[PDB]
């Protein structure tokens, strides 16, 4: 049936780490850069720390603990795992630092150094991330370039679980949503696939905004006439096709993340055959204190 989720949730002392600089405020809370010393181990760990709005109403603490629950429950080279939490007064989520920031921001800002190799690779890595989540019977409900972060240029991870679900239970980025989603609040993994397609489109179009201008209450309408996003100017038919396959109405006609890994993977073997980028093959894509004992979190594991 369903297995016992034996994830260990780590409680971190507020003494165990320094904050170091803001990364993102406004929205629904701060996120800081920071260092972490898992006391009694003598190792520094660059981290990020999502702290909830200082206005620590009970209506919110629920939502951030939900994240924590999920983030604590995953483990994949392409899925941001929770390092631990911290109980001050507002709950602090402590995850591994994704220094290069979110993928959207990245491709927008490096438009000119992004080769097919990179684009095609992130496609693989996200399909990988997402496939895992499928295995762990999870629905994300917010796959989006803004929600994929960057460890290195050749390492992206899926993040932001503020919206996740086990598939079939009960508990708005409209322009990223499957149809059954907008008209019926239905959410399969195959709806996540649609956002995948959209996320690919974001990347292939160097961070363009899907359905730009076009007001949202109208998306249900357009989509229902059978209209989708345009081939990005760099996309061979083969890439563009695979995007369009995620946008089929009948959702089992969408492809599965597992096949998505395979095709893209195939393609990332001969990248210039599949994306046509100007001067492609000529492209190629942070401290203080000690740093002697600095280790990245992916190399920090307790049983
Ligand atoms: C250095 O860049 C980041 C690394 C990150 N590393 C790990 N996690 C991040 N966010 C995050 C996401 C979910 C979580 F539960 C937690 Cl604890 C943290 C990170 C967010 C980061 O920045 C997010 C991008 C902020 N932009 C900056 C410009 O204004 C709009 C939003």
């Amino acid at each position: 049936g369903e297995a016992p989720n034996q994830a260990l949730l780590r409680i971190l002392k507020e003494t165990e780490f320094k904050k170091i600089k803001v990364l993102s405020s406004g929205a629904f809370g701060t996120v800081y850069k920071g260092l972490w010393i898992p006391e009694g181990e003598k190792v520094k760990i660059p981290v990020a720390i999502k702290e909830l709005r200082e206005a620590t109403s009970p209506k919110a603490n629920k939502e951030i603990l939900d994240e924590a629950y999920v983030m604590a429950s995953v483990d994949n080279p392409h899925v941001c795992r929770l390092l631990g939490i911290c109980l001050t007064s507002t709950v602090q989520l402590i995850t591994q630092l994704m220094p290069f920031g979110c993928l959207l921001d990245y491709v927008r800002e490096h438009k000119d150094n992004i080769g097919s190799q990179y684009l095609l690779n992130w496609c693989v890595q996200i399909a990988k991330g997402m496939n895992y989540l499928e295995d762990r019977r999870l629905v994300h409900r917010d796959l989006a370039a803004r929600n994929v972060l960057v460890k290195t240029p050749q390492h992206v991870k899926i993040t932001d679980f503020g919206l996740a679900k086990l598939l079939g239970a009960e508990e708005v980025p409209i322009k990223w949503m499957a149809l059954e989603s907008i008209l019926h609040r239905i959410y399969t993994h195959q709806s996540d696939v649609w956002s995948y397609g959209v996320t690919v489109w974001e990347l292939m179009t160097f961070g363009s905004k899907p359905y730009d201008g076009i007001p949202a209450s109208e998306i249900s309408s357009i989509l229902e006439k059978g209209e989708r996003l345009p081939q990005p100017p760099i996309c061979t038919i083969d890439v563009y096709m695979i995007m369009v396959k995620c946008w089929m109405i009948d959702a089992d006609s969408r492809p599965k993340f597992r096949e998505l890994i395979i095709e893209f993977s195939k393609m990332a073997r001969d990248p210039q055959r599949y994306l046509v980028i100007q001067g492609d093959e000529r492209m190629h894509l942070m401290d203080e204190e000690d740093m002697d004992d600095v280790v990245d979190a992916d190399e920090y594991l307790i049983p």
